[PDB]
DNA sequence: TACGCAAACGTTTGCGT
DNA sequence: TACGCAAACGTTTGCGT
């Protein structure tokens, strides 16, 4: 105890804190002999004292969706080193998409007294706006929304109905008007948003899908499995198709192997996240990709800001996806005729 | 405040605390009124404070390595589920093998005042074994250990060594003699004690291996690429590698794809890890699989235990792994005799 | 029976001199 | 010049009556 470190210093408490935060001016001798027993008495100061008394834990909360899926766990890894070289703690929690889970996690949050609030609920019904609001006073922001839904937030866009509209283009000028597309969950932004920006270049292009060439996945390879299953189980099948995600077009590019069929010699295949090791997918993934790190890195600053900058006002930055070309895709039947 | 909700409630605050904890008997009218005032006033108790006086932050450092790899991410993902049925907080941080880096979460750790410690640094060198003792108050867990290297913890083994062993077995009776590996790194445990065990079995069966055909590995796709790419760009190329791990694996699958070898028609891959989603890799992965949900959960137990149960001596549990047959293994030419 | 007092936990910090 | 006092932060808890 600091009440411990003085006496062996024989000194006042005010001062072995004084040359702890180096706050105030101390003779050597004094700073030295503080400093030794610090060492020798082994002495680690008590976060919880300081921040009873300064008003801020310097630790930052994650309220997460969960933190398995290569989406999520490169945001997700990204934060981290941004808390980090930054000064902050951060505390991660998964609430599943849990009412009741986030409810809790949102409570033990304020509890422990987050400095500040990340967040990634991907749904975000009635409901959970609401219990959100209920820390407005606990400075946040939500990373995961396709447009900024409350005004009591700070939020980073994506623009992932861009995103959406790139791929199909892409699609459209390789040759192909008989696109298929296994969408993410349409509660979510990455979910409806995608879709609906890859569905308007369709128009734009008056390519018509039928629904039986859509289906619905959930971000999980076991989901891209069974929609690209689906999809080439039926007599008129399509020559290429966007799907919602990486590691679901990752479960898809598996489908169609056990299928017997080529890709992208046989089918198309174009994603969207650009992971980590979606270069290595067999074949090599083209994809459209975010930027994760930014949009990480991006959200914990707006927070820091919002914070040490006693930020009043909502805000929201956009962020944005481009293609990357790699292998699982060819030219369609209509390349050479535009 | 509590002395804010209190006086709203006409109260003592020791009764705001007594119905705030159920530590004691209070009159329905009284514990009612407490109540509303409590949601009125809108009042979330300060953990820190409370903690600041009962001696535990109810929260658990967790000192890893990094937290994007498919491995990693699916324990630190088991662990806090642990963490939050049984009521703690996760506090992550990524050391990134650096001994600054974790020198400092382990500042910081102790500072917040962990409850209890988690680690997974993997690579532990005197330098590291020696800053961690120093903590030997704050108690932990290293989960990531071939063996018991300190007395000052507890540990959970994985029997790696059994695994590596396990892997090698399963290629001699397919039918392979000459077998390849990139392992992983050998300051590792799930670096070197795979290589090991692997090695066993082969000697065990009058089985060498030319330098040519063993590659170091990082765990990382690309690495598992360059590997692959090195082994079989030799005349002489083996029937069946061993990978180290199933991402690296994943990224040795790519090359011979693009090398226009056939697998397993042309190579025989056998991986380890059993990775959330290796069943969806292409084409379907046979490895090796570690209990990553066990050996979290147990790693969280046995810190309970050390903690509530004031245990103090130190321990070490021993989880299992097990064959998973996929589909990236064909016959060996010795097949039929044996 | 049902509750209230004051002291304590481990720090920081405004006055001082 | 260089340092020391005491009060405060937001709770819990042992005596009480
Ligand atoms: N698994 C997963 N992948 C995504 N890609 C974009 N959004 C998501 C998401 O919420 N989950
Ligand atoms: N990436 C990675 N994979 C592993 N598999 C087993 N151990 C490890 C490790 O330390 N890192």
């Amino acid at each position: 105890t600091i009440k411990d470190v003085a006496k062996r210093a024989n000194v006042s408490t005010t001062t072995v804190s004084h040359v702890i935060n180096k706050t105030r001016f101390v003779a050597e001798e004094t700073r030295n002999a503080v400093w030794a027993a610090i060492k020798e008495l082994h002495y680690s100061p008590s976060a919880v004292a300081r921040s009873l008394k300064v008003n801020h834990t310097k630790s930052i909360g994650l309220l997460a969706t969960s933190s398995e899926a290569a989406y999520f766990a490169e945001i997700i890894e990204a934060v981290e080193k941004n808390c980090f070289q930054k000064g902050y703690t951060l505390i991660l929690g998964n609430a599943w998409n849990n009412l009741e889970k986030q409810r809790a996690y949102l409570s033990m949050m304020a509890q422990k007294r987050v400095d500040g609030l990340l967040v990634m609920c991907s749904e975000y019904p009635e409901p959970l706006l609401a219990m959100l609001e209920e820390y407005r006073h606990i400075p946040m922001v939500v990373m995961d929304w396709g447009e900024a839904k409350a005004d009591f937030t700070d939020a980073v866009i994506d623009n992932a109905f861009e995103g959406g509209y790139m791929a199909g283009r892409y699609l459209i000028e390789r040759g192909h008007r008989e696109i298929g597309v296994i969408p993410g969950p349409l509660e979510q932004n990455t979910g409806a948003g995608r879709l609906a920006g890859f569905m308007k270049a369709m128009e734009e292009a008056m390519i018509k899908v039928p629904e039986s060439w859509i289906v619905q996945g959930d971000f999980e390879p076991e989901s891209g499995y069974r929609a690209m299953q689906q999809i080439l189980s039926q007599p008129h099948r399509p020559t290429a198709v966007f799907c919602g995600g990486d590691i679901m077009a990752m479960g898809a590019l598996c489908a169609a192997d056990e299928m017997g069929l080529r890709v992208p010699q046989d089918v198309s295949l174009i994603g969207y996240d650009n992971v980590r090791n979606a270069r290595y997918f067999t074949p090599a993934l083209t994809t459209i990709h975010q930027p994760k790190d930014s949009l990480g890195e991006t959200a914990f600053n707006m927070l820091l800001d919002r914070i040490v900058n006693k930020r009043e006002e909502p805000q929201s930055i956009e962020v944005h996806p481009r293609l990357i070309e790699r292998r699982s895709v060819a030219d369609g039947p209509f390349r050479d005729y535009r």
